[PDB]
C-alpha cells in the first residue's frame, strides 16, 4: 500500500527565506500580518493583494488578519507539507489538526 509524497518543492527558487522576504516588497498597507512571520513559515507573496503560496506545498492563502498565525494556518490547511513538518515537527501539526 501507499503512494509517496513527492520530495520536490513546488517552487525551489523561493526556497530561500531571504528571497521569500523580497517578494513582500509590496505587501499591502491594509494587510495585517508581518512579512517576516509569513516568509519564515515558507510563504512568498504573489499577485498584488494579500495572496501567498508556500514555496514547498504551494498551499495558497489570503484574507490575512491581525493575530493570524502563519505557521498555524500552514498546519491547518496543508498538514502534509514537508517544509512545515521539518520546521515545526509531527506533534505541532497533529496538535493543530486535532482542534
Ligand atoms: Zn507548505
Amino acid at each position: 500500500a501507499g503512494a509517496t509524497l513527492s520530495r520536490g518543492p513546488a517552487f525551489p527558487g523561493m526556497g530561500s527565506e531571504e528571497l521569500r522576504l523580497a517578494s513582500f516588497y509590496d505587501w499591502p498597507l491594509t494587510a495585517e500580518v508581518p512579512p517576516e512571520l509569513l516568509a519564515a513559515a515558507g510563504f512568498f507573496h504573489t499577485g498584488h493583494q494579500d495572496k501567498v503560496r508556500c514555496f514547498f506545498c504551494y498551499g495558497g492563502l489570503q484574507s490575512w488578519k491581525r493575530g493570524d498565525d502563519p505557521w498555524t494556518e500552514h498546519a491547518k490547511w496543508f498538514p502534509s507539507c514537508q517544509f512545515l513538518l521539518r520546521s515545526k515537527g509531527r506533534d505541532f501539526v497533529h496538535s493543530v489538526q486535532e482542534t
